[PDB]
């Protein structure tokens, strides 16, 4: 069993409670909440592995926490919740997916681009836009809705998968590897 860690960040006032608080209970509807902070543990299988996923419901209060520093460091995946129908909720995701990738690494941690309220007539980005993202980071991207019950499913499971690649990638690429241990000048 491998602990897969997943933490939510960027986008909020969205509908980020509604989209975990449901995924995990399915008992309650129609929530709808600023921003609700409240950690929740969920295990599922995969592929017939399996492995622990907990969501990191946090708030936006306060940007300055020890915990939240410590989660995403130790955090596997991220989830890039955001609005179809709203240039901030993406823009949004870029600024921390760069600060992410910055502070751990770069191009190369795990991640999914997931939206919610696609069924909303009333999208303000286009493939370019969530490609540009995804392909930056190489990894696919996608659109759900809370209202659906389905894309999230669809973005929970694939996110879990990419994140099994990134350590099928790096195993192979191994501690080092590069072109040449060796080094060149281009002088003149």
């Amino acid at each position: 069993m491998t602990e897969y860690k997943l933490v939510v960040v960027g986008a909020g006032g969205v509908g980020k409670s509604a989209l975990t608080i449901q995924l995990i209970q399915n008992h309650f509807v129609d929530e709808y909440d600023p921003t609700i902070e409240d950690s929740y543990r969920k295990q599922v299988v995969i592929d017939g592995e399996t492995c622990l996923l907990d969501i990191l419901d946090t708030a936006g209060q306060e940007e300055y926490s020890a915990m939240r520093d410590q989660y995403m460091r130790t955090g596997e995946g991220f989830l890039c919740v955001f609005a179809i129908n709203n240039t901030k909720s993406f823009e949004d995701i870029h600024h921390y997916r760069e600060q992410i990738k910055r502070v751990k690494d770069s191009e190369d941690v795990p991640m999914v681009l997931v939206g919610n309220k696609c069924d909303l007539p009333s999208r303000t980005v286009d493939t370019k836009q969530a490609q540009d993202l995804a392909r930056s980071y190489g990894i696919p991207f996608i659109e759900t809705s809370a209202k659906t019950r389905q894309g999230v499913d669809d973005a929970f499971y694939t996110l879990v998968r990419e994140i099994r690649k990134h350590k099928e990638k790096m195993s192979k690429d191994g501690k080092k590897k590069k072109k040449k241990s060796k080094t060149k000048c281009v002088i003149m």
